């Protein structure tokens, strides 16, 4: 219902929270400005309006594809918000793609699932190469998910070379405490079926579970929960809040950019 609201909320525990949300649109804004024709806008991976990606090609021949996937609860923000956070990776030659996807309560987040993998594997047609993951918040839950071999098929998967869901959303079931089901509208089985910590087949990949040090105990907790059920690589980003721990994305000589492009 509401027991765990505050456990969750990360605005409120974060300064300045207000201006992030304007200052990602126009530094994402401006960066697809300067990247000119090697920014391929709104790309289709489904019919649906928010079925589209967009893929920032680097200067050469790429690397391989990285893909971000945006965080926001599975109920608020698109792509658009987060492009300049492909800088690092496009400077290391990494092509870099980011999906939107339909948000609850019009769909389910099982549903939220499927269309990131119908995104990954579009991309994956698209660029050659060994395929880089990571997501935030609800987009680490959801890059998490796509080492589930029921959910990406193997052409693509076999492909995953890193995960890195960072700040990751691993046991739903506690958001079955949150006033934010009633737009996810899930019951316990449909919690435990969509959680990572609760996947047992993946793919081969080296995943490491990136975490804001500042965070919401419940954001180190559902951190250490994934770190421990898949024996994964765990890091602590000093002094890192919800909202800055992606900053170094577009950064190409950061650490995280280094455990991405590994
Ligand atoms: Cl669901």
């Amino acid at each position: 219902g509401m027991e765990l609201d505050d456990a969750y909320a990360n605005g409120a525990y974060i300064e300045g929270a207000a201006d992030y949300p304007p200052r990602w649109a126009a530094s994402a804004e401006d960066f697809r400005n300067s990247l000119q024709d090697r920014a391929r806008l709104n790309l289709s991976y489904g019919e649906g309006d928010r079925h589209k990606f967009d893929l920032f090609l680097p200067e050469g021949t790429p690397v391989g594809l990285f893909v971000f996937v945006h965080g926001g609860y599975w109920m608020a923000f698109d792509k658009s918000s987060w492009s300049h956070l492909a800088v690092g990776a496009l400077s290391k030659g990494w092509a870099v793609a980011m999906p939107s996807y339909e948000l609850c309560p019009e769909v389910r987040i099982s549903e939220i699932t499927q269309q990131i993998s119908q995104a990954v594997t579009a991309a994956a047609k698209e660029i050659d190469g060994p395929i880089v993951l990571a997501g935030h918040s609800a987009g680490g839950h959801l890059v998490a998910r796509m080492l589930d071999p029921e959910v990406l098929p193997e052409a693509v998967g076999a492909r995953i070379r890193n995960v890195v869901p960072i700040s990751p959303l691993s046991d739903l079931r506690p958001l079955l405490r949150t006033s934010m089901n009633e737009k996810f509208k899930m019951d316990a089985d449909a919690a435990i079926a969509e959680s990572p910590v609760e996947m047992q087949n993946r793919y081969d990949a080296k995943v490491t579970v990136w975490v804001g040090g500042a965070e919401r105990p419940a954001f180190l907790d559902q951190a250490i929960w994934l770190v421990e059920a898949w024996d994964a690589d765990h890091v602590i980003a000093f002094e890192k809040h919800h909202f800055n721990v992606i900053e170094p994305l577009a950064d190409p000589e950061s650490d995280l950019v280094a455990v991405i492009t590994a």
